[PDB]
DNA sequence: CGCCGTGTCCCTCTCGCTGGCCTATAGGTTAGACTTTAAGTCAATAC
């Protein structure tokens, strides 16, 4: 499941290159602690393989998720609760879930709304963060690189 | 009704120098140009 040199996805930092694994015996138990490095924060995260999936670490998603997110980007007829607070909480929880589909839907909806009439700074921050993580994830999804990943995001949002 | 202990308040000189969250509504304000008017100006003239 976990192999050296694999570009594994760890939430909510997106891509996270593995380096190695260490015994790190604690309580007399050589609990395996595999080490990930994320290029965004330049931090190392050591996680246990036995419950690694419990935290939410996932491998690079294939092309099935790629076409899924494209189709979802072409999913119309979205309505939100009237109050701004409720919809903000909903999309923030959607981002926190780490599900690629949920964050993609949040990003697209917020971007279409912002481009519709322009909103605010907090929504802008949410959109920037979510778009950043999505572009990184897609870049590694097809190893298409961050710049070309941003451009493909920019063409596909056009529909 | 005295003596004692504790808490509180006021005082502690003069002069001088250098520098260190977000959204939606309704209402008031001003700026900007248009139109009017009192105002400043020039040219020729007569005594």
């Amino acid at each position: 499941i976990f192999k050296v040199g694999d570009t594994v996805v760890y939430p909510h930092h997106g891509a996270a290159l593995v380096e190695a694994i260490e015994t790190r015996t604690i309580k007399g138990e050589q609990k395996e602690y595999l080490v990930l490095k994320v290029a965004q924060g330049d931090l190392t995260v050591r996680v246990p393989a036995e419950n690694a999936e419990y935290v939410g670490v996932r491998d690079v998603v294939g092309q099935e998720g790629l076409d899924k997110v494209f189709q979802v980007l072409r999913a119309p007829h979205t309505e939100e609760p009237t109050n701004w607070s409720r919809r903000y909480k909903a999309n923030l929880e959607k981002l926190a879930s780490g599900d690629v589909n949920k964050v993609a839907e949040v990003v697209r909806d917020l971007w279409r709304r912002d481009q519709e009439r322009g909103l605010s700074a907090g929504e802008k921050r949410m959109l920037a963060k979510a778009r950043q993580i999505l572009v990184g994830e897609l870049a590694l999804a097809e190893s298409t690189d961050d710049a070309k990943a941003e451009t493909i995001l920019d063409e596909v949002l056009a529909a």
